[PDB]
């Protein structure tokens, strides 16, 4: 039932070797100046597997808590472990980047191979590539976006769309 458990069930649910899964969670920001309400994607939770305003305040405190828990806690910090850490404080206006684009258009965005990551023009895909990712997939769901990443080239997953649906819709 927890985001973290669903994320975990998602990637240990066999198939290919995904390095991590993240859930980017919808929140809303009211801009008094414009009278606009903007959807913003922010860290919901994540599971790192490895290789082989009251809402605003709750969100920031939960992330700070999650950063604390992850860091504390003296050995090597790997490229993909770093990317995972670095992702926790990232956020995305709706329409912006791979997560914003997934959500805004109810898309799956599936990027398979280094060339796809840098080629997409998403700064986050680009960032992940720098850190040794070769596949990134973002799947819009009811309350945000599931992102899976792998240092392997993965261009197919039989079950993926079905599991994501059961676990997040
Ligand atoms: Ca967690
Ligand atoms: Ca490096």
């Amino acid at each position: 039932d927890t985001l973290q458990q669903r994320l975990q069930a998602l990637i240990e649910s066999a198939g290919e070797n995904w390095t991590y899964a993240i859930f980017w969670q919808i929140s809303h920001d009211f801009d008094s100046s414009t009278g606009d309400n903007t959807v913003i994607l922010g860290w919901g939770d994540g599971y790192y597997k490895g290789e082989e305003n009251t809402a605003e305040q709750e969100h920031r405190k939960r992330v700070i808590r999650e950063l604390n828990s992850l860091i504390s806690g003296d050995e090597e910090v790997t490229d993909t472990e770093w990317f995972f850490l670095v992702s926790m404080t990232q956020s995305f206006v709706n329409g912006v980047g791979l997560p914003g684009e997934s959500f805004l258009n109810s898309r799956v965005i599936w990027l398979s191979g280094s060339g796809a990551l840098t080629g997409s023009g998403c700064e986050r895909a680009g960032q992940g590539q720098i850190y040794g990712l070769k596949t990134m997939v973002c799947i819009a769901t009811q309350n945000g976006v599931v992102e899976l990443g792998s240092s392997e080239v993965i261009s197919q997953s039989s079950d993926l769309m079905h599991k994501v649906n059961n676990l997040f819709n």
